[PDB]
């Protein structure tokens, strides 16, 4: 009764470090998630999740379900990856905390370096120069001599392989730019990185292999702004886009999704996805990106009505004071 343990070890991998916790057997995804966020000193929690792997696909820990009721490998230690599941529409405006900025920066940078997000050559060099400023601080020629970035992974392999320039030549190109960032703090460098990275075409898009009613292979993109249909030969530019405020509803029925445009003149867009595991993620990401999009609109409109009011209050206050003279 009191001899069976009340907890089990869970390993949590962030972009920074790994750490272990005592997860209570009864705990839900929310309990474990909140413990991780508290430990990290992270309050902008809504962008994040705890990911594991079901078969070959990614699975996020569901908040309302028991940790142990998930299909996660139970070999000691049960491991989860603390990652961003949602991206802001404007990183500079939305990522208030340094920890949030840092975690987004490392994850997005890994996506860039792993070629999960296409990045052109010049952009890649500029991005590397900010990653160097963030890690090394201000450029110092007496300390940062030739070969100082020799052991660093700074550009996508795709970019390195297009030119056949030597590592020291890439380092020179990166150092030339790095010299221009003198004075910028770590958080400032990481934010300049994100401002460039957030304008990349594949940034923040969750792609899924889908088929239309005619059996034509396409890619679905679920992002902060809406649902997007890509031709599989082009992941950069979608051919059709349905912004979250221009969708009446999304319905799912027997491996078939139906996007119902708000404009009744546009016909419904039906598509098929085979794996039920994937269909659960698509729905999750639609419901949750839609909700965050709506909340940004509510925050935007509230922020306007607060300025309007404060301007009227302050203008009227200052007028009242002028009439007392």
């Amino acid at each position: 009764k009191r001899k069976q343990p009340k907890t089990f070890t869970v390993r949590i991998v962030t972009m920074d470090a790994e750490m272990e916790f005592n997860c209570e057997m009864k705990w839900k995804g929310k309990d474990l998630f909140d413990l991780v966020c508290r430990t990290l000193g992270l309050r902008e929690t809504w962008f994040f999740g705890l990911q594991y792997t079901i078969k070959d696909t990614v699975a996020w820990l569901k908040m309302d379900k028991k940790v142990l009721d998930h299909d996660v490998s139970k070999e000691e230690p049960v491991t989860f990856h603390f990652l961003a599941k949602f991206y802001p529409e404007n990183a500079e405006e939305e990522l208030v905390q340094e920890i949030t900025q840092h975690l987004f920066f490392l994850q997005v940078k890994k996506q860039i370096l792993d070629e999960k997000i296409y990045c052109p050559p010049e952009a890649s060099v500029l991005l590397a120069s900010y990653a160097v400023q963030a890690k090394y601080g201000d450029y110092d020629p007496s300390v940062h001599k030739r070969g100082f970035l020799a052991q660093e992974e700074l550009l996508p392999k795709r970019v390195i392989n297009l030119y056949q320039m030597t590592p020291e030549m890439w380092e020179e190109r990166i150092t030339a730019w790095y010299a221009e960032h003198r004075g910028r703090a770590r958080d400032e460098a990481e934010m300049e990185y994100l401002k460039i990275a957030q304008d990349l075409e594949m940034y923040g898009v969750n792609y899924f292999a889908i088929r239309n009613k005619k059996g034509t292979e396409l890619l679905l993109g679920v992002d902060a702004l809406g649902l997007h249909i890509y031709d599989p030969e082009n992941r950069l530019t979608p051919k059709i886009s349905f912004p979250w405020n221009e969708i009446r509803n999304i319905s799912y029925s027997d491996k078939e999704f139906t996007i119902k445009p708000l404009d009744k003149k546009i016909d419904v867009f039906k598509f098929n996805s085979s794996k039920l595991r994937v269909n659960k993620l698509i729905l999750q990401l639609c419901i949750e990106n839609h909700d965050l999009f709506m909340r940004r609109r509510k925050a935007d409109s509230l922020e306007v009505q607060q300025m309007k009011a404060q301007a009227r209050e302050e203008k009227a206050r200052k007028q009242m004071e002028r009439q007392r003279l």
